[PDB]
DNA sequence: CCGACAACGCATCAGC
DNA sequence: GCTGATGCGG
DNA sequence: GTCGG
């Protein structure tokens, strides 16, 4: 990818108002609309001389490419430098960081007079449970997590599945599937013989593994809990006189067998790797999303969903030589 | 011109 | 009390 | 805001 120096003034501008949209003006597709703009230009090898040039890349249109001149020529935007010295756009964009806090919670925050983190700190009682869990961990849900730790969090989550029930399968996704340097978050879904789409499975297969990892207090924290997912907080143990790690969140998911590599193929990405995939899987008569892979009739009715036993599978189905997790950037 | 821009689990609200 | 709608997230 | 029927 393009040193940032090349267009980062440009890409950072549409971050900015891609957050004001989403945040402020509650206009979601004018969000996603700056951020595959910026998206575009950000793996574009070339140093942008004007809007014209940008308004040749898919996603980059006219008042984008305005907006590109307008900064070419001051180094700036002038709608975007109002804005962000605007007290109640600013706070109510900067409140949307705390997890659980949304364009609409942080409109009533800031509407009220609470426009920082200390005033949320003074107000834990106008707070539901997420976003005090949010407010608590602000600064540690803004880290990265290093593969190395990813990789002690993985042993500890394999271990105690196993040791739950060595039936269990347990396969940690996204990015650091994909060989990732850093992560986000953990992202774990979970499958056991005993569930499948057409059958019960005593619901509380899930509830058996977070339990267990409450118990060797590697859960800290939970967002919400039902019988299929599980959103929460974890930390790995601290090391003697030394520093203790930052908290880490983490989602556990139970799917039925039957969908389960489905899912892990889906929560592995990349985006632009399974918006390639399900494009090519069309064109071969195929349409996959992150339950199942069906075919389509001469009109398209999708029949039932195909039998699917590994990621192989659903490779085989749209003749595309499985594609190892390192090489899913796209 | 003007509709699409994904579909869904959980927590919580809105209203009967 | 329950049912459906909305907020939020990834 | 951008795309495309
Ligand atoms: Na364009
Ligand atoms: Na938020």
């Amino acid at each position: 990818a393009p040193q940032e120096t090349l267009n980062g003034g440009i890409t950072d501008m549409l971050t900015e108002l891609a957050n004001f949209e989403k945040n402020v003006s509650q206009a979601i597709h004018k969000y996603n609309a700056y951020r595959k703009a910026a998206s575009v230009i950000a793996k574009y090898p070339h140093k942008i001389k004007s809007g014209a040039e940008a308004k040749k890349l898919p996603g980059v249109g006219t008042k984008i490419a305005e907006k590109i001149d307008e900064f070419l020529a001051t180094g700036k935007l002038r709608k975007l430098e109002k804005i962000r010295q605007d007290d109640t756009s600013s706070s109510i964009n900067f409140l949307t960081r705390v997890s659980g806090i949304g364009p609409s919670a942080a409109r009533k925050f800031v509407d009220e007079g609470i426009k920082t983190l200390e005033d949320l700190r003074k107000n834990e009682d106008k707070l539901n449970h997420h976003q005090r869990i949010g407010l608590k961990y602000f600064g540690d849900f803004e880290k990265r997590i290093p593969r190395e730790e990813m990789l002690q969090m993985q042993d500890i989550v394999l271990n105690e599945v196993k040791k739950v029930d060595s039936e269990y399968i347990a396969t940690v996704c996204g990015s650091f599937r994909r060989g990732a340097e850093s992560s986000g978050d953990m992202d774990v879904l979970l499958t056991h013989p005993s569930f499948t789409s057409e059958s019960t499975k005593q619901p509380k297969l899930l509830h058996q593994v977070v339990e267990q990892l409450q118990k060797v207090h590697f859960i800290t924290d939970t967002l919400s809990k039902g019988e299929t997912k599980f959103m929460g907080v974890c930390q790995l143990p601290s090391k003697n006189d030394e520093k203790e790690y930052p908290h880490r969140r983490i989602d556990i998911r139970l799917i039925p067998k039957d969908q389960y590599y489905c899912g892990v193929l889906y929560f592995t990405g990349s985006d632009i790797f399974n918006k390639n995939m399900r494009a090519h899987a069309l064109e071969k008569g195929f349409t996959i999303n992150e339950y199942t892979i069906r075919p389509l009739g001469v009109t398209g009715v999708a029949g039932e969903p195909l039998p699917v036993d590994s990621e192989k599978d659903i490779f085989d189905y749209i003749q595309w030589k499985y594609r190892e997790p390192k090489d899913r950037s796209e």
